[PDB]
């Protein structure tokens, strides 16, 4: 974590044990791929340098082909930042970026601010693409509610595979709205579609929630 | 956490990560919904930023589809803000108030002061509303003394039933006493009856609570 | 908490999380009703603004009733204060204590120090009185020593009646040294009248004490 | 806590609610009369005011009647105080002594520096009078190894005897010593009196520890 | 800890008790030569004086012959140090660097930065060394899918086989992405050697591994 | 704790109960004469006063016997330290040392700083006294490899043996490679003295180390 000082140079602290071991407990629990890793870690890692975004990470419980993973796709993320920013002479360097060949008080340096805010984008969309990985095809197609499960408990499902998916707004909210209706089971399907006529089948995500239930 | 700099500037802080678990103990064992969590968090959400009301609510452990239901009641409170105070120059935009591309330091600023206190508001009134949408219509006037329960516990359950119920206080007092003796065993709603005679029947909040235990 | 700017401002904070986890376990074990709450809130209480005294006993864990109960005396001494106190000029007023429509910054003045004063001696008064009410009368004179209980224990169960007991210290006093020989078993209340004869009877608190044990 | 302003002006604190939790769990498991509590408390206790000297350890976790019986031998002292100290000008008086009708900011200045050292005094000498009034006469006398116990086990028996005694140090000395190869069990008491002849009865604390083992 | 005083002048701080207890867990659980304490020491060592760095590392909780390991790796390290830096006028002495007849204050100056900066290098090498011993000859060669175990779990062994041996950058490479398909079970060896024909067992560390699963 | 005010003038501190408790835990669990309690003591006691070094060790737990040992052991050190600095006009004295009759701010004081460091060398010496009260003569020659032990266990024992015993480091270093082949088990010992024939029996701390596994 950069420390403003009140002189105005700018010092290095080692990342507070407090938040360390809050993020720890979340990458153990829900694992350091789980979207509530990432929420966690990109709130607590906007003080945190470049060099701490990577140690910290590294240091986390997680399986170890996940590291190699996550690291793989953060590999991916430097060889397109050069693509798309080609060599300059004030331009950032992959190494800088990823916090290489820098004492923690050069790490914590405000030129280091522009690399520490590019370094956690690039472990954010990794471990999304991470995450993909595991999520197999047309996940939310398949889900559907087996035995009749709560209409609640069904949506709460069908959310997750949306949210897994990384489709754009515009087609995340196509997709919450027109699944929910279809992979309902029968018997509230059919009472809905009888109590709302075409409108229920229109919209689905609130006015189709409550009504089942 | 927006932090007032000695000097007069105003800079953030990460939420102290002993408040945060405090409020996710009590959003993991009430509900991210239940009015404990919502008491805890407008008292500690004071200096939190219109970013930090936000991030943190969702890093709250709950089913995937209540935030759906807490957003989607949050769009609603967004919408009736627009159309209640219309589009205007130094008025505040949906996204100013939802802490929208602003870097932490420009969301802790004295001009988002404004855009936290009403970004707190709606969360507020979502979760009271999501939680309404839990209540089923009528739980005061279904509550009873089943199995003569205690007619303090009978009174425990009541005063919850209109504190579930988003009636107004001149409302609010109305139903708590009518409803005490009315839902009350016939034990000692009928003893009281005979002891207090019309009396009882006309105050029975405190009076009637007393006798009956 | 309000917090004393070294410029001589003053500016609020919200509860230490180590103080409110604090006393809610101790509102979770003994009761909020209970004297070892009432204890550590008037210690910890000092600092708190008007504000902070009253969302912090809402938020500490009770039987709903029981809040109403606290809330209910609670009324009953803001309105014995208006009649002791009359509408003034610069007089508080019931709000002004009870902090009402003040931001913490304003509920943290210096103005507002009376009147968090005022607002936590209240709050007490209401918990012993809520407190009063679970206990039946003549709690002390039932209390004796079935089966021969040890005469320490005894002694304590009488010391927690006659505490339970709001009569004054002159009465208090007379109490204890009263009860302790009398409710004492044959045994060693007989053993004790002929080892002191008039005097164990005459003063029964300390010299009876350590004689029977 | 008494906290020394920058400005040399002395303000109050809430006694820090780690060192509090601190000496409860010490007063939970040895006791609030137990030598370990009374240890912690005097060092924690020397920034305390004499407010805070008072109302924590009424906090503290104890039996009803030890409560009492510490309140009336701290009434001893306050009485013994009065008649050794005669009313005097700008003699404290047990009231400024025992923290009556004083803020916090009052009981927290240096005119009440020395009513604090006073009152910390008076709780200790009742608490080691209290714990004396649980010990009975002649303990160390009464201890030996009983079924030949570990000659250091007995050794410590011994020493808690000679320290539950308030005897001076002159006679403190003489008593383990002493009492060490009197109580002895004969087989190491004979074996060590033919290894050491007089000298082993001469002096038993160190010499003839380390003999029986 | 180094603590960077206001005026410039530089004093010592013992370890954090937090940070302290953080690395024992970690050399508790995993072990003190284990690589996950290896990460959070030097992560946190970072203000450690070069005598912090020894004392908290004998304090850590571990085999008393692996301590002796590690020490005599560290002397190991010492000596290497002396004859690839001749004794010199300004030049670091072992002592120096191994905190040696230093008070904290003296072992916490800038001087002293060189010496703890070298002395932590020293400490890791000698762990990663001690680490070495442990490991036998040609691990990753060893490691295979028996009882077709999972090819992630299969992969997350042979990566730590690979991370284990200290091959350097470019040979580290090779190794993971050969081993993968030779070691792997003939099932998905076979099926994805058919499926992405000469490639796969060209390239196996990303296109196999999301392939096999 | 003596705290260094930024005037420059010093002022004492409670100990951190952070700390307290940490090296409590570690005299629960290993003992109060243990090593792991004498090297967490010693780096933590380097701000602690004279008083402070003797109050914590006293509240920590142990057996009563034991702080008589101690002390005892401590009162060792107090004479010897007499006679070798016979009495002077500015010599420390006993009691400065032992911190007796001083004020928690006047033991803080810098004339006291070398009083500390006197006081705490004393206790670590008593204490290694004590614990060497404990160690029976000759323990690492009677321990050996009964039931074919791990070596690695073997060595950990024997290396606890010479660390237990307080010969110099000339004869520390002799022990440790001598008793190793000596007291290892046959089939170990005598495979390397056929591997290594005289060089193993020569040197036997690292080679024969590793042979043996």
């Amino acid at each position: 974590p950069i420390v403003n000082l009140q002189a105005g140079g700018r010092s290095w602290k080692a990342v507070e044990s407090v938040v360390f071991q809050q993020l720890q407990t979340v990458a153990m629990q829900h694992g350091l791929v789980s979207e509530d890793f990432e929420r966690q870690l990109a709130y607590y890692a906007t003080t945190w340098t470049s060099k701490d975004i990577l140690e910290v990470l590294a240091m986390m419980p997680g399986n170890r082909a996940q590291k190699e993973l996550i690291q793989g796709k953060l590999n991916e993320e430097a060889e397109r930042w050069v693509r798309q920013n080609p060599p300059g002479p004030n331009v950032l360097t992959v190494d800088q970026i990823m916090g290489v060949g820098q004492t923690n008080q050069q790490a914590s340096q405000a030129n280091m601010d522009q690399a520490r805010q590019i370094c956690l984008q690039w472990v954010i969309t990794a471990l999304r693409s991470v995450r993909h990985m595991s999520h197999r095809p047309g996940n939310p197609m398949l889900v559907k509610q087996k035995n009749t499960e709560s209409y609640e408990d069904f949506i709460a499902r069908l959310l997750e595979a949306i949210d897994a998916e990384p489709v754009t707004d515009p087609i995340k909210t196509y997709l919450k709205v027109t699944l929910s209706y279809t992979n309902a089971s029968t018997d509230c399907q059919k009472q809905m579609d009888r109590t709302l006529g075409t409108r229920v089948q229109q919209a689905t995500v609130e006015e189709k929630m409550q009504a089942c239930r």
